[PDB]
């Protein structure tokens, strides 16, 4: 569902426009633009907003083969959670040595899979899972995932009772590890899940257990959709400000999914009829729920959206997606200029949770996604 | 429960082919199939694609004697590669492109749906090819007023386009029969007031798909189900032929889960098993089907559990609340009635690896 262009030969500018009119006439609808420049803009913002954080970039949200050699150029490392993860930074000759594997929940195949391409960086957040360590005791060193609806985290108390059972056991630990949630928009989050760790890491010292190397602050940082998130220097302040209080001999990770990749991408939908029904125009376009917009539905999500035909009066409408089902809406109530068949409807903010979370229901096509500006 | 034969079964397949895995019980197809038959005599069932499209029940179908309800190119392809001869498909989906029309005539399907007058100008161009039914609605994304329904019939005319007759698709899962009967009535009506305006008669009704299942709670019996739908049926002209569109009738019952328990944890007072299989595989039809599947475990001290899918993402849970037995890692989570708009409406999130669906009773 993807291919990439090496050589080319709220209001959308004339340029974008001829661009989005091109690949369409190009490549045909429905369509996602990758913008490798924004991948490459978002990180480097992101590191200069968390200075001497290392940025493992979830493949989660856009597990795609560009993004990876993109940001593997740009000094990334990674953060897996999958075999099918793991086997595509291997692909893209990513060295193991920059990668983590963050699934809390591993079947033995798991964790032999990773350790076969190399990583040894695993996370636990139970005893069941530790357990699953001793026949790898040599090889692994862990982080331990705590939480403060949520699924995954040990309390502190556990987190001091896997510590001290993984000495028992043998089997080293890196460090602890969190994730306040996708899209959080309160860096307060953060700030008190960082005072809890270097409690806790206060307490494993204080108990004679090795000291811990390492803190993984997790994904979840923010980005604009519809509403204004705060910009991502004043965001991470306090972040900073937390860190600091670290031991000196503790370095930071963090596992950013979103905030790279979302920005990144453009989609592009075209009319492939419509009807008027009780009064709004419903025009049924060649993307939906179950394909580009499903985050809609498993993200909560909103999306601006927007068209290439503008001016004149606008008309209330609803945006339909291609499927016979009628939960495949993307917009229930829209003002809209009046669209022909064919027309262009444009997404915002696309890259994270988007194409990652398609389906092939009806057998209607996936967006395919064009890679842009990889190189340069 | 799970007969000793069921447990037998799916401790089998698990052994050879691990999991997770979606049992697809061929017989079962063939049972559904047979039931529907007898519950609405003389009516062609277009078995839908689109809750199961599968290479196995389309052959298991066609062996049966029925008729296919297409919705795309690509479901086209799928009856195509296995044999159905086009004359027993209709063309379903009321919003299509011209290659989707294209596509649909080129293996031979000339039956379609058109709802507004935007679409039925797409068959001008096609007018020596295809008959038309006029979708109408009485809910919410497609479907003309039996009044904008008479304006179709009638520019049609104006257009040469033959028009097959009137179709209507209630909902699914629609439980109460009722719904059917006022549609039938309906479309009756628009019959009769064609004839009187002069145009040419409409040879068919199509009732569309909706026929209802048991997932937790029970829904009444097929026959006593369709006793008032052919009821309301049999007040047509005799020269009317009826038509319809099962789905989940047909393939819901006939498919068993099976994922295993990957780890577990207690989290405030519950525990929490971590599944192979969930909302962005087997499981998606609780988010997009709004659906509740019966579960069960092979296994009585019950205790307070939640099932959780195999992804990082929090909203990946099955059940939040639900007694179990105590689980092993590797034990397995067993649901039912995972036929329809299941493995459909899957996703490849996370590459989590989806279901493999295994054929049973095949032949
Ligand atoms: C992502 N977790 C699931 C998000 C589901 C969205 N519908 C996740 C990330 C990346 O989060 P992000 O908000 O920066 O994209 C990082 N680390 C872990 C452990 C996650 O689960
Ligand atoms: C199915 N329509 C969408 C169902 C989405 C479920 N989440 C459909 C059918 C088959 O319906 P069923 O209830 O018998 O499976 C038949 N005909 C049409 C036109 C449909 O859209
Ligand atoms: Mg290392």
């Amino acid at each position: 569902h993807s291919q990439s262009i090496f050589d080319i030969h709220p209001v959308l500018s004339a340029e974008e426009i001829h661009l989005i009119e091109a690949s369409v006439e190009q490549f045909g609808a429905p369509l996602l633009l990758l913008d490798c420049d924004v991948i490459r803009q978002q990180y480097r913002a992101l590191k200069n907003a968390l200075p001497n954080v290392t940025l493992h970039y979830a493949l989660k949200p856009l597990p795609h083969p560009v993004v990876v050699r993109t940001l593997l150029a740009e000094g990334a490392s990674f953060d897996l959670a999958t075999t099918g993860e793991v086997e595509l930074v291997a692909s893209e000759g990513v060295p193991a040595d920059l990668t983590i594997h963050t699934h809390p929940i591993k079947r033995d195949a798991d964790i032999r899979d990773a350790l076969a391409y190399g990583c040894n960086v695993f996370v636990v957040d139970n005893l069941n899972e530790l357990e699953k360590f001793k026949a790898y005791r040599d090889d692994v060193e862990l982080l331990v995932r705590l939480s403060f609806s949520k699924k995954f985290g040990c309390s502190p108390e556990q987190a001091l009772v896997i510590i001290e059972t993984a000495k028992e056991w043998n089997i080293r630990i890196k460090g602890l590890s969190f994730h306040v949630g996708s899209q959080t928009t309160n860096p307060n989050k953060y700030v008190e899940a960082i005072h809890t760790c270097r409690h806790v890491m206060e307490q494993v010292v204080e108990r004679g257990l090795p000291a811990l190397s390492t803190l993984d602050i997790g994904g979840g940082f923010p980005v604009n959709y519809t509403q204004q998130v705060m910009p991502i220097d004043q965001f991470c302040a306090p972040i900073n400000e937390a860190l600091s209080l670290l031991p000196e001999t503790v370095h930071v990770l963090a596992e950013p999914g979103r905030f790279i990749c979302a920005p990144a991408v453009t989609s592009v939908a075209s009319v492939m009829g419509q009807a008027e029904r009780e009064g709004q125009i419903w025009y049924y376009l060649d993307d939906g729920i179950y394909g580009s917009f499903s985050g809609l539905m498993f993200d909560d999500a909103r999306y601006p959206l927007t068209t290439i035909k503008q001016g004149g009066e606008l008309i209330p409408s609803v945006l339909s997606g291609p499927t016979c089902d009628s939960v495949d809406v993307i917009a229930e109530n829209i003002l809209l200029p009046k669209l022909n068949n064919g027309d262009l409807v444009i997404g915002r903010t696309m890259g994270a949770y988007t194409s990652a979370t398609a389906t092939d229901f009806n057998f209607f096509k996936r967006a395919q996604t064009i890679a842009l500006n990889e190189f340069v």
